[PDB]
């Protein structure tokens, strides 16, 4: 009769495993075991040692990871990696010579390297360095600088600026092999009017003199960093001191004013695919473009054009789905917002038809949540369409000859344990596995796509399971709540012997921005599942207006005007859960990080009375003060010619005062490059002028994440005993 | 039967008065009343309106200040005050004619001045704008260019820097008018080798981005700023375009290294008298400079060089003591350690004589707390001598001719109420006025010199004492406890009908830091009082080692070892008040700002468990971080060719373990130039690395202070908030 301690998530007592593989062909994969990679035929368990135990010790213990060449023979060696933002990071490289089994020594990789890939095909490598591209036709071979433009925080060659890494691309990343290798496809960052914000680093006690981090970060309304595309002919290389790239230029209804580079995605060889999208997210272009042989050049015809808008509010979830191209380049699908405002899958041509063009292949009050595999006969996807559970997730299929033949691959298997689907096919859709993330614990199994036999489970944690046993776990109840006639899911993490007759205090567990989701069929141990089993307390989540995938009409419904709807329907749902019983009306919390720190405090700053407590770590004050492909992606242009009155009204300081009627906490990081901490800064201040009392909390130091070893735990102890003096326990 | 609430503090309920005159001649003087300023006759009450209520309300209500030509035939008008550092600020100002009758638009002064003043004498005026130097000889008249060299954060002409505005002269001012007015002396610093330190400022929440704002700042160890002295003749300029000062260079024995301008002081006008610091501030010297005719040149021959020196500590309290010289400028009196250590009244003569420079005019286990006036008869001072009590201030007066005639003149008067009196000397000694911050309310009283006949009562809290009547006040006890055979001053600030039998919580408040001093007998209404009259807490404060006015045996005891004894005898203190009883040993805190903050948090992590919990504002937490004309005088240089060893040992990091045990409040300002927030910043990042649990508050945009409105009231509430919390009160 344990409970699930705080000390149980702080160390991570309870291991949940996975199965993480590296599909290497249509047949074959790899996969670390013991700090072995081994590779493994789908089919017959048969395995075998790939690289061992050994290996990975020459470069101490400070090998970050490893990247198997395309055609297996060499092994990038990542090491000495130094993080830097949400997903750049500069680590130092080895080659490893698989074949003649040893590290190649001769021409090294720069010691500092902000980025490195294969080619799709051989042993061709393509990295960043100094801001600047570079190339090795293979291994042993000495580099051949691509560009030279580079400069640090003002021209990116190959990498993603700041705001390009965080809102547009989500990784580091800037360059695209083209398939055979020929070409390299890579975009240009010019940073230069783009303003800066400079946060202070203190380092080690040592230091005498606190450093200063520069970063260019364009706010709402901000002039944005620009953007260039080209296209470099890696075969010539040999033969030249310099190649001459041959750029792209953004389609001319989309160069008359601000604009960004939405989405690459290579076609075959002679032809890629370009998805542009204009400052204010209302219009996006997705070009096609084609290799002249005889001009040595690349067109991208306004009849390969391909418009897509939203006449409700913004492109896509966050930006346009990206195209999923047939082996002849003829069509190509993606996910688009059908005449219902459902994002589904539709039929295009590589030329664009009056009106016309998009077929669409799927229908229904559910969406499609990402393609992921096109043959030549099928399409396997993934949609929340089972059971009208928009938070589930499951893998189905649909013969591209006959749109009827569509079936639910994952929908049956374990309908109690898994709900939840992640999935992974093989480089052909020969095989392909399943990941439960479910209401059960987590089971990943392989099967053979022909009939969809499970060959065998990959992974079922029993081991977790065991263990489990012994102590007294939460319960997690997944339904919906219905507001002026509509459904809206909702979660709550009842603890332990939870009895419907008692009273137990309520924690809201806040995000609500736009399409985001919190109520959803995913087995997780968190800092929910401690204050579940061991504080009795019950913590659920709300997906309201502008939220999920359940249609536009329901995402859109925020658009132009932010902290608004999403923080109401919060308040709604909290009445609601009162009105199911169980919920000490006394006793009611709220908190949220980053967007949710935002609600959270828009929440405790609306007087409703209904919250006794809240914490925000990281909020978001007002809008003018976030990034702009964000913030403006909802909010507009802060402008009296555009949306400036709804900017000022959604601010968090304008609440001030209603902040007396509640015990509030208010964390921050010291070196949150993403929300400025400028955030929390100007709260601080503005309930200090209203004479409100309040906790507050500064991490020397931290990321957004505040996500060090000793800041996590010491956040959440913290968290805790706010929770603890708030509801009267501790 | 009322209490003293936390409102009547923060409100300022019960206002203290006072009688701030401005002596205008050896008879007359000039005091506010009603927004108007009247001159009074020292003798007769025979009053006199000087300005009126007008005058004043010309220029908004943005008068900041006034300033009466000695010639009383102009004024100065502040007004646009702006500050900056603790005595830096930027004005405007107007000439008002009081004989015409109307405000000079002429040529007018710069709208932005950092600095301004009259001569001595008539009404000759220099100020300093855009860091050069200026005069007027007239306020009529246009302004003459002294200085051109200067710039921002680099070159400051007539004006101190930051490290010497702080720690060495207490003011902005770095300009010093000859008695005659027809030199102008000024200081120049170049602050270029000097490191800069930048915090953010965010300003009100319609900066999208928040400012940074630099400051060359040397932190222990780090380069000095240098210096340069000049005398620029004010009589030429009306027949030349430009005039050439005259430097003078700092002695020899000062210029081998680094090293400080300590402080200047006219003898007479063609004598003035400078002192010059070591870097390390074991030594220093006092050069006497007389001006040449014949050759327009300052001499400072070696033979009217002058040395000070320490083996025990540094010289000085906080610097060498400033010389008074007589009138023919022959010899001059200086308050010094004499051979036991004790600060006292000695003679010198211009010439310096081997071994023998001195004559003590003082003897006795007490000190000189400051020398008020020198007469052609008369030296009028201050000691702590009456009663043997360091912590109480006394007037008293020697005859030159007859070092006998010693008598004091305030230790009558209210032996009651008045213990702690302040002084002030007509132009000439013949009157003088008294005030009392003596135990009991403030009084103000002026007497005639010749036989103490007290004229009249100036103001006597009358009217505060009428209020104070409905009020539950605290009472004060001042006495000391003994220790390793030594006498140690401590006070408590007793709550109302206080019954020594019953137990009451203990708060210290702490300082302790070199030459301070806690324990006195001045009537205070702070929120000490609040925390007894209403909270029933008492509030005691010790001055134990490295502390006060009573012989350098007790101040030096620190050197080269801060973060020491001073900690340890406070904690000491403590136990010796439990064993006087009334204390309940299970609800003892401790609390500090600045110096004090540090030795609250070292006593916090001595784990000597003798105390519950603590606040600590803006905190040192190692002195490698504080700038370094404090603290080298004290700790010397941070390197392992010195002192580096102790500086390491003293860290309040390095006790972060300890923290564990107690309740820590941790508080800072954003905008705290002089201590930077790096130091708070780095001691909650400690005890976040050691798991250790507590509370903070930033204030942001709040100076080193705090002391904004709205800032100050919400920072004393949170911190009784805090106090009731740990007491179990509230
Ligand atoms: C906190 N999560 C901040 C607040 C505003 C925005 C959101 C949501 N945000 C981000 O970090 C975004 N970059 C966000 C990350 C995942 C999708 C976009």
């Amino acid at each position: 009769r344990r409970t699930y301690t705080l000390a149980d998530y702080l160390k991570n007592t309870f291991r949940v495993k996975s199965y993480s593989l590296r599909w290497v062909s249509d047949s074959e994969y790899l996969y670390k075991q013991e700090n072995n990679i081994l590779l493994f035929n789908a089919e017959h368990g048969n395995s075998s040692i790939f690289l061992e135990n050994s290996t990975f010790e020459i470069f101490g213990d400070s090998i970050s990871d490893y990247s198997v060449s395309p055609d297996r023979l060499f092994v990038l060696l990542e090491y000495n990696y130094v993080k830097q933002w949400r997903h750049s990071y500069t680590a130092s490289y080895s080659i490893y010579d698989l074949n003649k089994r040893q590290l190649i020594t001769e021409e090294k990789i720069p010691n500092n390297t902000q980025w490195i890939t294969w080619s799709q095909e051989g042993h061709k490598l393509a990295y960043v360095w100094k801001n600047d591209i570079y190339v090795k036709i293979e291994p042993h071979l000495p580099s051949h600088r691509i560009t030279s433009t580079g400069k640090e925080n003002v021209i990116f060659n190959g990498i993603n600026d700041w705001v390009y890494e965080e809102e547009i691309f989500g990784a580091y990343s800037a360059l695209w092999w083209s398939p055979n290798g020929t070409f390299l496809a890579y975009a240009q960052f010019n940073d230069t009017g783009v303003p800066l914000i400079e946060y202070s680093f203190y380092s080690d006690e040592s230091l005498q003199y606190p450093k200063t981090v520069w970063i260019p970060y364009p706010k709402a309304g901000a002039v944005n960093p620009t953007v260039k595309f080209f296209i470099v002919n890696t075969d010539s290389l040999s033969s030249t001191t310099t190649t001459i790239p041959m750029q792209i230029t953004a389609p001319a209804s989309v160069t008359t004013g601000d604009h960004y580079l939405c989405d690459v995605a290579w076609v075959s060889e002679d032809r890629i695919s370009l998805q542009w999208l204009r400052r204010i997210q209302n219009y996006s272009v997705m070009a096609i473009c084609d290799y002249d042989k005889t001009t040595l050049v690349w067109n991208c015809p306004t009849t390969q054009e391909h418009i897509e808008t939203s006449a409700t509010g913004w492109c896509g979830r966050f930006r346009p789905a990206e195209p999923h191209f047939t082996s002849d380049g003829s069509s190509f699908y993606k996910i688009v917002s059908d005449k219902d405002g459902y994002k589904h899958i539709c039929q295009f041509q590589k030329d664009r038809k009056p009106e016309q063009v998009c077929t669409f292949i799927t229908k229904g009050a559910w969406e499609v949540i990402s393609i992921e595999a096109l043959t030549s006969d099928y399409l396997y996807y993934i949609s929340n369409e089972y059971k009208e559970m928009p938070g589930g997730r499951n893998l189905y299929k649909i013969q591209l000859t006959d749109h009827t033949n569509k079936k639910c691959l994952s929908c049956d298997l374990n309908p109690e344990r898994c709900q939840y689907y992640s999935v992974s096919l093989s480089k052909e859709a020969k095989y392909y596995q399943l990941g439960c993330r479910g209401p059960g614990l987590p089971l990943y199994t392989l099967h053979r796509s022909t009939d969809q036999k499970e060959l065998r489970v990959l992974e079922d944690n029993s081991a977790l399971d065991k263990m489990l046993q012994d102590v007294q776990m939460p319960s997690k109840k997944l339904d919906f709540i219905v507001l002026n006639e509509t459904r809206f899911w909702y979660q709550m993490i009842l603890p332990p012997h939870f009895d419907k007759s008692k009273k137990y205090p309520l924690l809201i567990d806040v995000y609500a921005g736009p399409c985001s989701q919190k109520a959803d069929a995913a087995f997780r141990l968190n800092w929910a599942t401690y204050l579940a089993s061991t504080e009795n307390i019950i913590v659920a989540s709300f997906d309201g207006r502008g939220s999920g995938y359940q249609g536009d009409k329901i995402m859109h419904a925020i658009n132009k005007r932010l902290g608004t709807l999403e923080v109401e329907d919060q308040i709604e749902a909290a009445r609601q859960f009162l009105k199911m019983g169980f919920v000490d009306s006394k006793r009611v919390a709220i908190w949220g990080w980053s967007y949710g720190g935002y609600v959270t405090s828009m929440v405790l700053g609306s007087g409703s009375g209904v919250f006794k407590c809240g914490i925000a770590v990281a909020p978001v004050s007002r809008w003018e003060y976030y990034d702009s492909v964000y913030t403006e992606r909802y909010m507009g242009l802060p402008t009296p010619e555009d949306n400036l009155d709804h900017y000022r009204n959604s601010t968090v300081m304008s609440r001030a005062e209603n902040f007396k009627q509640v015990e509030y906490l208010l964390i921050h990081g010291t070196a949150d490059d993403n929300v400025h901490f400028q955030q929390s800064a100007q709260i601080s201040k503005a309930l200090v002028d209203a004479g409100v009392d309040f906790q507050a909390m500064w991490y020397t130091d931290e990321d957004h994440g505040i996500a060090s070893s000793t800041a996590h735990q010491h956040i959440y102890s913290h968290m805790s005993h706010f929770l603890q003096q708030c509801f009267s326990l501790r």
